[PDB]
């Protein structure tokens, strides 16, 4: 069976809770019907895929057009009409969108509960993400900080054959020109890539902003669901779970 790493620690949920400071639940059940209607809606969906790395406005939240970010988001298609996002943009977005809408808080606030990268809050935006006390952030730090329960998956057939996966659940892409699994994840590269579960455990689906169409095609990208592609030609696999399982 897949065995869990850091396995006494805490889910992606429990640890925003905890970031939050218990402010934001992180209700599975409400995550999930958030991902539902985000996915359905025209919120998120149509969003052109850009690539700079701070990219975080959807169509629905326009927010970088509007201050001093709007060069950068311009010179790789960012539009004023649907905006732009990047991979850990739209996970960021949309994590923060879902906590705001179960607590009522600002996304302005609830972004603050969510790993991002630990640079942008140095950017000098009107919106930040989460950072440790020390001021360290993304994604490798928020794990070792929180023990996040996570999984590492040679091959998307043994992920999804695993029986961990829930709807809700976050999944790296480790771009295999610098590493496997949580090692790779650790090192600097051009295209890890991160997205959002959306299948039913077994099923080759997750909600993303990159590729749709195969994996390490970067002509051919959205903001949309669809089957699990990396950026990169080679990839492994990180799972986060939001929650323990059934």
């Amino acid at each position: 069976m897949a065995s869990m790493y850091n396995s006494d620690g805490w889910y992606m949920g429990e640890a925003i809770n905890m970031a939050s400071l218990n402010t934001c639940a992180a209700d599975l059940g409400k995550w999930q019907n958030f991902i539902d209607d985000y996915t359905s809606n025209d919120y998120y969906k149509g969003t052109p895929y850009i690539d700079w790395v701070f990219a975080s406005s959807p169509k629905g939240d326009r927010w970088q057009m509007n201050e001093w970010s709007v060069s950068e988001m311009l010179k790789v298609g960012g539009t004023y009409e649907e905006g732009g996002l990047n991979c850990m943009g739209f996970v960021w977005h949309a994590i923060a969108k879902g906590l705001s809408v179960e607590s009522g808080l600002d996304i302005s606030q609830t972004g603050q509960y969510v790993p991002f990268s630990s640079y942008f809050n140095g950017l000098g935006l009107s919106r930040k993400c989460w950072a440790t006390p020390g001021g360290s952030g993304g994604w490798t730090v928020f794990v070792d900080y929180y023990n996040l329960h996570y999984y590492e998956f040679p091959t998307k057939e043994e992920m999804l054959s695993s029986g961990v996966l829930q709807k809700g659940d976050i999944i790296w892409c480790v771009d295999g020109s610098v590493g496997l699994g949580m090692a790779g994840l650790r090192t600097i590269a051009d295209n890890h890539h991160i997205g959002i579960y959306t299948g039913n455990g077994t099923s080759d689906s997750w909600w993303q902003s990159g590729p749709v169409k195969a994996d390490g095609d970067l002509v051919n990208v959205g903001t949309d669901v669809c089957p699990i592609y990396g950026a990169a030609a080679k990839n492994t696999y990180v799972v986060l779970p939001w929650a323990k399982k059934a």
